[PDB]
């Protein structure tokens, strides 16, 4: 018997709620998406709860779920994923944090200003060794060495962190950029807001070994590249992919198709749809879902569905009326060899409510894909 | 007493089609992004209509005689007359009108000259009958369609005791409409070609509803794309119609205006000509018993609450929704 490849596509924050300006439709329904409708037509639809009914999931916990893990048991914080995201190589005993440059006195800093402000801090010195690297805008990443055990900020690390903020401030309050900054009347980046303490996730085994496959992912956003790396994926970020409105989606598709030739399972992430939701811009979000449809249309023109099982959904809902992640289930579609196609015709939340897959959990998606790919092993007998 | 309403009938020439492979098995209308018509389908009611009868292809003129509530076979007396009426001429019972085409002879090698060049050529032909440049026509007291005075019972306006106006560009449809009692207009930009100005048609249409009780709006281009077998283009044209229709919805109160949308016949790309396939029809507004359809398309029309009707049942249904129908008996 022949096994098949897998293609899991995530349209970040896809799910939404009825929008009045869209005649009561959601951005996904309103948006012209002939390719996803074609796939929903020959495929099967369903609704998935990343975590559980009515429970909003952060981007990191939602993706652990999408990759096939139980977020409530594997999740050990965000920091570590962010650190792996910026390309660092950490040990399972390290503790990482997401850092925001702030202003303390008794700024929307530039991406290059944080890289410099970060450099000087690396070159700050306390009891334990640490890595401090900037990521994007006023953000940054802090890594405390073999301190995973104190991941719930414990007493020891908060004193280190507290010495680190005091010490960091000294370094910070002195950089020329800040120096130019107070002169230019701009709020200085002299304080450090540290949060999202995280260690390596408590997962039994990696994705690759669990399912015995080679797995690659086309991803731009740091946090998602981190989760993917933590579970064992070979992450790629093609030229042009920024995870923002100006991203090259056709470049992501081009790469996804390439990777299918050397990997068994490929994961593709598209982030911009989620930003439009956070900013309450229904039309824009719908416009972005349309760019994704064309991206998908490209992939479909270069792959055989009898050889590739395709799944498309969102890691979670991000309603424009909520301007943040919601607990609303997310539309899901699966098409390809092995699928028992239901009678749904288009891809949308109301249609998914009638799909043959029913209402499942986000961590059900990979197992069902793996089974359609004939890569599942029985339990018992 | 009881409030009467106005009616607005929109005809997208050749709207109907057949499933197209490159369009994933969908028709151009189903494939096209039409939020405004889908919205109207959702709040309205759908059905399919046979211009003349099941499996019977109808020309643009006979189909419109049907759509205006008449009987094709009893009223139709040739294409020429309507063509002549569409150019502003005033013909008499004993005249014989014709459709003329400026073509190249060498054997007829080519049957695209500029409008101004045709009138200039029309002027000199007439200088040394009535030959007139349209976008030509020959009236006798690449020519064809010998038509004579049309035999219609009575005018649309008298029949329904209403003031009717139409926003048309194509000569042929302007003729049929004038012939039935319509005050026909044609704003600047409206050309009946792919380059026409759908917005001018919609703008004029809204304005016309202020002084008229029934307004008819015709859109030609969709049909042209069907003839040349251009699926993607037909869809784009249909999308332009949806925008046009959107403007109108942003300026009229559906509770006072009964709106109907359909084609006068099917012009399937794979046929490059008129077919006898029933055309999708939608009706929305005051008095309508909304069914459970959610989009405007041939397949959804198959599930509409109006069922499969004739082209000549449309006006009667609109008029009854406008409370302008009259009981027979009692
Ligand atoms: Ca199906
Ligand atoms: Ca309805
Ligand atoms: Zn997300
Ligand atoms: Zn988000
Ligand atoms: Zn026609
Ligand atoms: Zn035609």
């Amino acid at each position: 018997v022949l096994k098949r490849k897998g293609l899991l596509i995530i349209l970040d924050g896809l799910g939404d709620r009825p929008i009045k300006e869209l005649n009561g439709l959601t951005p996904l329904e309103y948006a012209n998406t002939p390719n996803m409708d074609k796939l929903a037509e020959i495929g099967i639809l369903g609704q998935q709860d990343p975590i559980k009914p009515g429970q909003p999931a952060g981007s990191d916990t939602a993706h652990l779920s999408i990759f096939g893990y139980d977020p409530y048991e594997t999740y050990r914080g965000r920091g570590f994923f962010e650190a792996l995201g910026v390309g660092l190589d950490l040990s399972k005993d390290d503790l990482a944090f997401r850092v925001n440059f702030a202003t303390l006195e008794n700024a929307r800093a530039i991406q290059e200003e944080v890289d410099i402000g970060v450099d000087f801090i690396f070159k700050t010195g306390h009891r334990a060794v640490l890595v401090l690297k900037g990521m994007s805008r006023g953000y940054k990443v802090g890594d405390n060495d073999p301190h995973e055990a104190g991941k719930p900020p414990s007493k020891k690390v908060a004193e280190i962190l507290e010495e680190f903020v005091k010490k960091a401030q000294e370094v910070l309050e002195k950089h020329p950029i800040n120096e130019r900054r107070r002169k230019e009347g701009k709020p200085i980046a002299n304080y450090l807001l540290i949060r999202g303490a995280g260690t390596y996730p408590n997962i039994p085994m990696k994705f690759t070994e669990q399912w015995k496959v080679k797995a690659a992912g086309v991803i731009a956003v740091a946090l998602v590249k981190g989760v993917a790396r933590a579970v064992g994926f070979d992450v790629y970020t093609p030229e042009g992919a920024t995870g923002e409105y100006n991203t090259n989606e056709m470049a992501k598709a081009k790469k996804a198709v390439e990777l299918l030739k050397d990997y068994d399972f490929v994961f593709l992430h598209f982030k911009p749809t989620d930003a439009a939701g956070h900013d309450n811009k229904p039309k824009l979000k719908a416009e972005l879902i349309e760019r994704a449809d064309r991206m998908i249309g490209y992939i479909l023109d270069h792959v055989d569905l009898e050889e590739v099982v395709i799944a498309i959904t969102g890691d979670h809902s991000t309603p424009c009326e909520v301007m943040n992640h919601s607990g609303d289930p997310v539309p899901l579609l699966i098409a390809g060899g092995g699928v028992r196609t239901d009678d749904t015709k288009r891809f949308g939340e109301r249609e998914a409510m009638k799909g043959g897959l029913g209402r499942i959990r986000g961590h059900d998606i990979v197992p069902i894909m793996m089974d359609l790919m004939n890569r599942s092993e029985k339990f018992g007998a």
